């Protein structure tokens, strides 16, 4: 499996650089031909309000659709996530 | 497909039962065995806070897992929608 951990790895490093992402709480990727389709979730602060999470998920879609050009579809949005979380899953 | 689209039919309209639903926008959902699995995606006020965005999730879940009692697993997140939004999908 280290083509798509590979990839999963990239994703998870260039979202995490982010300011304002807590984590990748949930990712799958494939691919389709030599493409990359993949669907995140991200870990931010409970407090931001919905459209100020929206802005890190772009930031995110920004930063990992720009650093991988093999990713052809990328959709990421947002979970709540306190600091020292355990409650949810992460990378 | 009247299998599925019944389903979907239905945790649809339960969904949208709840208040600060602002429409689904993404959904999908299998059968595995007897039991569904599914993944979903509603609109909320791009005011709310995320923890409140939360609530409104957890409440969606609570409604459309009573309603449906062949759903084994259901995810439910959310996405801002402003009140006449044409820029998101929804059902
Ligand atoms: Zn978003
Ligand atoms: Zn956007
Ligand atoms: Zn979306
Ligand atoms: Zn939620
Ligand atoms: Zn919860
Ligand atoms: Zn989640």
């Amino acid at each position: 499996g280290s083509h798509m951990e590979a990839v999963q790895n990239r994703i998870v490093e260039a979202a995490e650089r982010v300011p304002g992402v807590r984590g990748v709480i949930h990712l799958r990727a494939r691919y389709v031909g030599q493409d990359i389709w993949a669907n995140m979730i991200i870990g931010v602060d409970p407090e931001n309000t919905v459209e100020q999470a929206h802005e890190i998920c772009e930031a995110v879609q920004a930063a990992v659709c720009g650093k991988i050009r093999r990713i052809e579809s990328l959709h990421v949005s947002a979970e709540a996530r306190e600091i020292g979380d355990t409650t949810k899953p992460s990378f």
